[PDB]
């Protein structure tokens, strides 16, 4: 039974993963359909979340981590992936619908263990190379008939596909080298990430878009629930990914991207039916094919040599 | 020497691959070009060579084959690879500048690889899904661009590198299992399967076509100049197979289909010449990362275990 409460209070994890970033990127396409500034607006949601981290500290409500020279190097490369892989997502959300923003990311779990594999020096079973097949094939077929489709909008979203699984990689080298620190717990790993990402990404938003001012593109929209807005899906953003940084210590960094997919199921599936997304059967096939071929292809990496 | 010698000879068997091969691709592209029907077309090329070797046999320039059960056996897999990848390519041919189609298929020795691999119980090093980066990204930019894409003559040509690959590597099996049989030279392994190809077509090439009227649809043209048009095509696609048997005889399968890559840079740049095929800076651009890829991918898995 203890094993099994265990599992479920992990797994418990991986539904508030989930909740937070499903209430995440309903508010985010909505700000960003009458506020459109990916930039400035994935840089605020890491300022929101960096502040929010450092009053649990000044408060004492976290504990505060032995912060070294040691531990700010080994961030840095987990911070490059989170930046760029925040920024090409947002950018992605601002272009296309977003279900199919994470239908591109839904093939997260092959780059993830083509990055894991590279790292950990093991070898493919050329079985892999047939599940992708229905990837490649999926993708582009969604693509293809995806009625939002832009090149740019395609290409950030593939590109955030490589920043994470860097960020979720080394990470995941930190965590386990510090894990006698016990004040660097997992909460504590991700609160310096988006302080450090905050900064990294600062001056390329402000050089982009400058100061956007706070003017809904939507008419008869106030300041105040822009504002609002902006806050919300910020405040959610940072939940989302802190709690998923607690799933992150549980598993390895490909369990992690498998557990990406699930999730990206479940926002497809939110986001069409709130935005009425029109989907066509190819459509519809397409991305399902995908979504299939990379759990195939995680599976015949999994069962064999 | 005496190895040296072995490399020259197989060496002019590789030319001669590449130059019957060109001038086939031209005068077949200017026979579906005066009459379009893929299917009776490639047809005819398999019942021209099924001809011309029968006649070798006859007049006694070529030693016969000890055909038996088991013999047979053994060449049915690698028909059944070689017509679908003729009546695939020849469609392709029909409906897109043969440029792409080369494009599409200069892919082929990834496929050759895989299915190498999954028959030897190889695996692969993780640099190798590296490498299909700018493959995917090449071969999507080209047909991203391509003037006459059509998503039927992409498909079929994409499906001829699975179809070409099984040829290959059965076909070799069968050579290595029968190199006993002094009577199995290279040329009398691929006769026999363009006698098998030939009647395994010939009644889909009924059904779909049923039997075209000789008629060219370009003006200008006797009955007489496009039956001497299909009668030359026919010859030098049964020359170029039948020399690239020879080749086969003497390489690893996935030796000959990067072999075939090289051909394929050769007859684009041949093509494009002579049809005045418009090429856009971002086509070429994709066409050659595409090729570049797939040598990448070649270097990577013969230079990593
Ligand atoms: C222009 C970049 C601003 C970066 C500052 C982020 C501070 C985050 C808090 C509120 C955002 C203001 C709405
Ligand atoms: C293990 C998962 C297996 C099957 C679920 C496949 C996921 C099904 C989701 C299909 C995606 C979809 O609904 O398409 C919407 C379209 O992408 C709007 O942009
Ligand atoms: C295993 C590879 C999966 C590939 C998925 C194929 C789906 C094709 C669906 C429609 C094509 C015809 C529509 C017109
Ligand atoms: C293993 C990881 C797999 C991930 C890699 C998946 C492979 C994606 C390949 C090609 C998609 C890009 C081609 C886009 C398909 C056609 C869509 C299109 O360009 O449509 C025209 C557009 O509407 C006009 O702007
Ligand atoms: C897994 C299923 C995912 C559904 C999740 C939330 C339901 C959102 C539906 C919102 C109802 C539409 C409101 C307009
Ligand atoms: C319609 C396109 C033109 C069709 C061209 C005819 C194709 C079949 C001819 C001969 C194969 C029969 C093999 C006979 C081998 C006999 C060898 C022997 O003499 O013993
Ligand atoms: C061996 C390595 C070769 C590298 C360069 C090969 C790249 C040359 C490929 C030809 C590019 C080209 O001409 O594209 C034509 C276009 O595809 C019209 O169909
Ligand atoms: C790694 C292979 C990637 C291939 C990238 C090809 C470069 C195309 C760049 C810009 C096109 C924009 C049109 C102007
Ligand atoms: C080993 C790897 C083998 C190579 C794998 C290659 C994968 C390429 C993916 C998709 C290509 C097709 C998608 C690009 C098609 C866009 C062009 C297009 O659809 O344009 C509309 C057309 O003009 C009107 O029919
Ligand atoms: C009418 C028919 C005319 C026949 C023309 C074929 C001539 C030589 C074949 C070349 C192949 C030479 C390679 C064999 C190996 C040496
Ligand atoms: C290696 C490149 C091979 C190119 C061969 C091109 C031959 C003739 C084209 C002359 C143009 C005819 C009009």
């Amino acid at each position: 039974s203890p094993t099994l409460v265990h599992t479920l209070k992990v797994g418990f994890y991986f539904f508030l993963w989930y909740f937070f970033n499903f209430i995440f990127n309903i508010a985010n396409k909505r700000t960003l359909n009458m506020w459109k500034y990916p930039w400035v607006l994935s840089t605020i949601q890491l300022g929101v979340g960096a502040l929010y981290c450092t009053f649990l500290w000044v408060l004492g409500l976290r504990t505060k981590p032995n912060v070294s020279k040691k531990l700010i190097k080994a961030l840095i490369w987990p911070s490059l992936g989170h930046t760029l892989g925040h920024a090409a997502t947002c950018m992605s959300f601002s272009l296309v619908a977003i279900s199919f923003t994470h239908v591109v990311k839904s093939a997260e779990p092959v780059f993830g263990a083509v990055g894991s594999a590279l790292v950990l020096g093991e070898f493919f079973h050329p079985l892999t190379y047939l599940t992708l097949v229905p990837i490649v094939s999926g993708v582009a077929l969604s693509a293809a008939t995806e009625l939002t489709f832009t090149w740019t909008g395609f290409i950030t979203a593939m590109i955030s596909n490589v920043a994470f699984v860097t960020r979720n990689i080394t990470s995941k080298f930190t965590m386990v080298d510090f894990k006698n620190e016990k004040t660097l717990i997992a909460q504590n790993t991700y609160a310096l990430i988006t302080i450090i990402s905050f900064f990294m990404e600062l001056p390329f938003a402000l050089l982009m878009e400058g100061f956007p001012p706070l003017v809904s593109a939507i008419a008869g929209v106030s300041k105040a629930k822009l504002f609002g807005s902006i806050m919300f899906c910020s405040l959610f953003y940072h939940l989302y990914n802190e709690v998923s940084y607690l799933c992150l210590d549980n598993v390895s960094p490909v369990s992690f991207s498998i557990g990406n997919t699930i999730k990206r199921v479940i926002i497809i599936f939110g986001s069409i039916l709130v935005f009425r997304t029109p989907v066509t059967r190819l459509n519809f096939i397409g991305s399902t094919i995908a979504i299939i071929g990379t759990m195939l292809y995680s599976l015949a990496k999994a069962k064999l040599p």
